[PDB]
């Protein structure tokens, strides 16, 4: 057990809601952070340490399969991916980072102990909510979405400024708290928490607890 444990994100959504658009901004911002990229998990071909793993569109109701899996990624234990099928030599998994999308307003483990494992590890979840302006037939508009923004905006995470990153076509909603957050906030949320959990301070904390 001696892997820091992945920072995760889960975001439900509807299937307009952008939910993957909104996966790859945020990881690909979080990837650029520690000079890596993002890598999209098959429902572990083509897995080589990226930065930042997307798992897209979850299912309401995953397996023990799925659940057990999801359990090793997110954790402290050394963990290799299953590679032999591939005849690819094992590697041990290091993503720091863990991103999820889902169109479920719950997701449903097989047992309530399952449940209580996967809450334990979507440190953020989040409603997505598209604003009205940018959604038509319960499709958000991309064109209007990554239109850059005049000079009232001055993004922290990003080169340039649309609205997808400071919050007028897309918000976050803490499911917990109802906080809400631009993706631009919430990608220095997601990196406050990875740096929090790579600290000299925290890591030195774990040797008494
Ligand atoms: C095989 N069952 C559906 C595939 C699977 O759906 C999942 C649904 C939930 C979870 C979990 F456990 F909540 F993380 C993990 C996977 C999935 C979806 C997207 C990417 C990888 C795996
Ligand atoms: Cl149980
Ligand atoms: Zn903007």
């Amino acid at each position: 057990k001696c892997r820091i444990e992945p920072v995760c994100l889960l975001l439900h959504g509807s299937p307009g809601a952008g939910k993957s658009v909104a996966t790859n901004l945020i990881g690909r911002s979080l990837a650029e952070k520690l000079n890596s990229s993002v890598y999209s998990l098959p429902p572990f071909d083509g897995y080589k340490q990226q930065a930042v793993v997307i798992m897209d569109d979850l299912c309401q109701n995953p397996d023990g399969k799925d659940v057990s899996l999801f359990c090793q990624m997110v954790s402290s234990v050394d963990f290799v991916p299953p590679m032999a099928a591939l005849e690819e030599k094992g590697i041990l998994f290091t993503s720091p980072f863990v991103l999820a999308s889902t169109n479920a307003g719950s997701i449903n483990a097989p047992t309530v102990s399952d449940s209580r494992a996967l809450a334990r590890r979507f440190h953020f979840d989040m409603n997505i909510e598209v604003i009205s302006m940018y959604s038509q037939n319960g499709k958000i508009n991309m064109p209007m979405s990554v239109k850059t923004c005049d000079d009232e905006c001055c993004p922290v995470n990003f080169k340039k400024c649309c609205p997808l990153v400071c919050g007028k076509a897309i918000q976050f909603i803490d499911r917990r708290t109802q906080v809400r957050y631009s993706l631009d906030m919430l990608v220095t949320e997601m990196f406050r928490e990875y740096n929090h959990r790579h600290s000299v301070g925290t890591t030195l904390e774990a040797l008494f607890q």
